[PDB]
């Protein structure tokens, strides 16, 4: 969950 | 992050 | 992480 | 938000 | 020391 | 039950 | 067991 | 490998 | 702590 | 991973 | 955590 | 909270 | 020594 | 108390 | 390892 | 535990 970091 | 959504 | 709140 | 990410 | 156990 | 303790 | 009662 | 992580 | 032995 | 020193 | 059921 | 695991 | 013994 | 022996 | 305590 | 360190 979450992706890189960037968006979220 | 987030864990397995069981706790979060 | 998480970003600052005003999203998440 | 999350601590070190060694538990979240 | 270690991370969240993902990784390593 | 419980896991490894880090957390919970 | 038990942790910082936030929770638990 | 390592355990519960509560001693090591 | 270990993973797939690639590395460690 | 790590813990007091005294060991590892 | 939890043991043989008897008690918990 | 718990002891060792050992009774609990 | 020994702690509480809920490590050993 | 002692653990296995691996460690004492 | 240790019995109860009282001798060890 | 572990008695004073005179035996142990």
């Amino acid at each position: 969950f979450x992706x890189s970091x960037a968006l979220l």
